[PDB]
């Protein structure tokens, strides 16, 4: 039985990653919707001598590919699987105001469901540009960082949020800084060069020293 | 004796050939074919406790054991070889993660597992971890207390079940001249429930109580 | 229709990349690279070591006949995205760095049907810079030269579109404000050598914000 | 000149015979044990940090072993008696500092010397941070620290460790270091765990040092 | 022209149709010429006795197996190629305290006579007591470079000059250079009859007087 459930899963992955191989990313003809959400774990550091703030968070990324669809009946009623993030295409979602390379804290493994949808949730430590003036007051400090594709326009990758509230439910209760509010908002930009719209998600965090 | 050693080498190379190079890559556990992973921790040192950022750095050994039927063999068919060492990259390993780490975990030991003929794998990486921890009280008699949870990043308890052999962290090789002394260290399996999800989620909670050595 | 356009792109790349990589330029077949810097932040000015850390976007453009194709032979595809590790890229180097350059963006280029490539890496650079005067009204001045490490001007020619560094996205709440930022193409000759060598000189004047 | 082409060809063929026309040595077993000889040479104590009780050491770790599968007859190969090869082309032992606090940083090219009798010589230069309380380093007695080295996964039934001498080589120790070495020993130890019938072997590096005046 | 096609053919011919050069032996020794160019002394830490240095290490050698006749290949006399496509010598700083950090592209120039020129830029931390750096005579520091595994019977070292090149030393460094020499030395070990060759880089420096 368990030998057969393995054989089914092994066959499924072969059928997907070895027939009509590596999806080449989205195009204007075949656009992609990526949904972004953030879960904030901890503000680790606020350096007022370089105006850098260090953040630990989960970035939840979701998208759907027809080329990852399968009928569970063709494959022993397998409805989802786990696979390495290097085995599939992933979107190039970038923090636009980072000051150091993003550091990856979690295994980089995705979950693929039979409808072709992919959930990928990397935990990261990010240093970005932020003046924490007022962090030692009641008002606190406010900082913003924008995330988006580095090379794809809104005509190839459409970004969405399900909610504009950052999930704070697992924020570390004994951090040096407390979160007054945290929002994530979709924005459309245009550039004078270019006709296409460009999408980002603006993460706005207001925070202050713990009392 | 030279031939006897060549024979034993040929059998080991043939064993590994038959397991790794001519039998499909194990795709991981499913709800249909679940896996039990046993965790235990050996604490070697608390290196640093930073109250300016609430980060603490530990050095520990993390013992991982699991068992796959697809790694079984009969010693009799392979010159009575009962186990072998292999690179951890040659086999599937569980995605056990420190959930509250603040920096990438740093591996201190070679990445090599021991595989036994019953299909059990023993893998013991030595790691330095920075994690979230408020060390207030560390310079008092009562000490500070810190907790870090370990578990799969992507699997539920229907795919990867975690166990412990004991709830006591092994402190028998804890460094005698550390800046901090350990008052207590426990490791407890926890069943977690998320309101999103019907499945159980498992983690092992490592709770360390410690203070400055006088 | 979506399956066909995928298959078109897949085959274009295979035709371009799986059938003899460009071995770089020669005197007989020189390459022109255009550079433009966008300065995002001056992160740190260390007066104990005379190192300054910048964050900037570096726009790199060039054109290869070996990356050309006719859109009509490939389902009207006019450009595509690809990993910078699928194509040759110029060896443009900051000549006065004190640490390995740190890459902040995904390393992906855009290739257009006319053979043009656009590659825009975001980088954090530590380079040699005496920040004396930074706490005064005149500010400090620092200069860093970029260019090819191994190719002369006869193989890789560097150009800028403009001599003005783009400051439109510079961080409003940086510790340092920018008084001026220029990027100037320069030609040099060494006594050893008859060939010209090109560099772009990034000159930044800055001071502590008030 | 031509004869240089031939000795090249000979060495190319020797490496090909050893590494591509033969399966990779799977490591030692209880049936086919291996002796690894270990020696330490000490360059510099870089840092003694009494805020974290970590000390930084730069040292050469000399490793020697011998494999039948790396043997050849020099007469068959243009009278070549040894060669150099990337360490990644051959099996190497998993010798580890047991009390490191950071990943070891390698300072030398990872290249070994193989001799026609099958002996391999591999001498990696490393910077190691390890657990060490430097109390007394500012005194005449100095501080004493110890670190154990050995296989991470093999028992003494598979890898026997040995030393040629119990004196650490201090002949190259940096003369202008912040710290002078009073003494440095390296001692083979046989260890027993109550879990396990097999003997386990480590080499215990004991270093006595103080601030130089 | 496709002096492009000529270059591509030459590289195929040298690399993938004449196996990877195995390195030198007693029967086929190799001379490496070494020369240093100092860009900056970045840091001198008297709490650990480490000094951090930024420099170019010019490496030159010559292999018969890299020779060709320019007339067989459209009069191509040289080319650039990745340092990972050819053998390079294992020249090491013997007294480093941290891994060397590479600042430049790893690309070599190969000439038709079989000569290779490779010039990596590096930041090196090495053992050095900077006592007297704040005095008139300054501090003196020495670091030896040489092969890690080859003897003088396999790799002979030489320099072209005993003067280190200071003509591009950073003029606003915290430290000025009083003198900088590079001298071939021979060492023996009592175990062993063979000579061992190194190049000793001796730098005398002091705090720049402001
Ligand atoms: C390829 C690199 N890429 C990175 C960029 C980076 O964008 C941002 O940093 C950004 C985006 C929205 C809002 C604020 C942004 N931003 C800043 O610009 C500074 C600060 C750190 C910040 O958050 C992503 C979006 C787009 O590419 C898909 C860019 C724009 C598309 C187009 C635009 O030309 C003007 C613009 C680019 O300049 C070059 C491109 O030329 C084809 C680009 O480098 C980025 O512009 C900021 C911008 C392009
Ligand atoms: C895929 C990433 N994964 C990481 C997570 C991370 O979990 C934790 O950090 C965690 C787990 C137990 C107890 C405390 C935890 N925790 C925190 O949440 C913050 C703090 C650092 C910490 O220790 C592992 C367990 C499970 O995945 C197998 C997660 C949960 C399963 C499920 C849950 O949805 C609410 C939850 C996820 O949010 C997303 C998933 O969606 C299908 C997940 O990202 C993590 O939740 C925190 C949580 C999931
Ligand atoms: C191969 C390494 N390469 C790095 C160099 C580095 O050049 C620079 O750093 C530089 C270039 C222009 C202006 C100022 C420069 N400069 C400095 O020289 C120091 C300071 C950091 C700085 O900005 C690139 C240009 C050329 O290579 C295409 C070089 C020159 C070509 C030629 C010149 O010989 C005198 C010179 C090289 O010395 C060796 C070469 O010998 C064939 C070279 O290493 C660099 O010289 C500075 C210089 C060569
Ligand atoms: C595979 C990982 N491995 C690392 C170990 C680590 O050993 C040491 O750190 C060590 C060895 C001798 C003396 C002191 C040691 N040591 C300490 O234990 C703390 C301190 C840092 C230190 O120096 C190497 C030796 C042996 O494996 C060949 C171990 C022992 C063999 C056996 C022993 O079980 C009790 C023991 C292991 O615990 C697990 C094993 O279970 C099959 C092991 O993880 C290490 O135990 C310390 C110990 C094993
Ligand atoms: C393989 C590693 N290798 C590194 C060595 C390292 O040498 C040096 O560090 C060195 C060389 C010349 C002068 C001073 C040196 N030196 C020091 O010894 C300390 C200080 C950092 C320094 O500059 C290179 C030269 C030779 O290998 C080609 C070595 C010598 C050849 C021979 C010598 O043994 C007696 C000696 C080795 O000890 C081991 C070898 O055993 C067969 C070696 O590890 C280095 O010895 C210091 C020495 C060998």
């Amino acid at each position: 039985d368990k030998l057969h459930s393995q054989a089914n899963l092994m066959r499924l992955k072969s059928d997907l990653f070895n027939r009509s191989p590596m999806y080449p990313g989205p195009t204007k003809d075949d656009p992609l919707t990526v949904t972004l959400g953030f879960t904030l774990q901890d503000i680790v550091k606020a350096d007022s001598s370089t105006n850098e703030v260090d953040l630990v968070y989960y970035e939840q990324q979701r998208w759907k590919l027809n080329s990852l669809m399968w009928d569970p009946n063709e494959y022993g009623n397998i409805t989802d699987f786990r696979t390495s993030a290097a085995d599939i295409w992933t979107p190039d979602i970038t923090a636009y105001s980072s000051t150091r390379p993003v550091q990856v804290l979690s295994p980089q493994i995705a979950v693929v469901t039979h409808d072709g949808s992919v959930m990928f949730i990397p935990a990261q430590r990010l240093s970005f540009m932020c003046d924490p003036t007022g962090v030692d007051s009641e008002e606190g400090a406010t900082c913003a960082v924008k995330f988006g594709s580095w090379v794809y326009s809104g005509f190839e990758i459409d970004l969405k949020t399900d909610t504009d509230q950052v999930d704070l439910s697992s924020y570390y209760a004994s951090s040096k800084y407390e979160i007054l509010s945290a929002t994530q908002t979709r924005q459309v930009q245009h550039y004078s060069c270019c006709p296409e719209p460009y999408i980002d998600v603006n993460l706005v965090v207001k925070f202050r020293e713990r009392r």
